[PDB]
């Protein structure tokens, strides 16, 4: 049925939308982690 | 009690406080992820149903 | 008709694959969080030192 | 006293533990993205 396909497109586009959010959010996370890691490294470097 | 010791100490405290700015940001950014992730998981559950 | 069947088949298969991704994405995510939370405790215990 | 150095040795032990935890996380992230990517390509084909 076409209706099922249409409903899937609604949801499918929606999951594409969320993922891109998830991605950049995840990029933001790595950076903050990679940062505290740099701070710990600096603490030994004092 | 030397000045150099203190200077390092001040830097040390600065670094410890900085671990906070990171803890907070990490900790809240982590919530934002597990809500966005969860949201998408529910969509997936909807797609599974049809 | 077969075109209709072919379509239904493909759709059923998709739901199954999506389910299996679901439970895996789900398990990974929970492994991450707990690991992610294990780090935080270490970080909070670093600030205490 | 100049026991700051001993605090530093202890800090080093804890930092090693988070560096190790972070090695896992990344590997877990790589798997999840692959899986997230997987389930995307599944949907893209459904039409």
């Amino acid at each position: 049925i076409f209706d099922k396909q249409r409903r899937l497109q609604e949801l499918s586009e929606k999951v594409r939308t969320c993922h891109q959010e998830i991605s950049a959010l995840r990029k933001a996370l790595q950076e903050k982690e990679a940062e505290v890691l740099q701070v710990l490294e600096d603490i030994q470097t004092i």
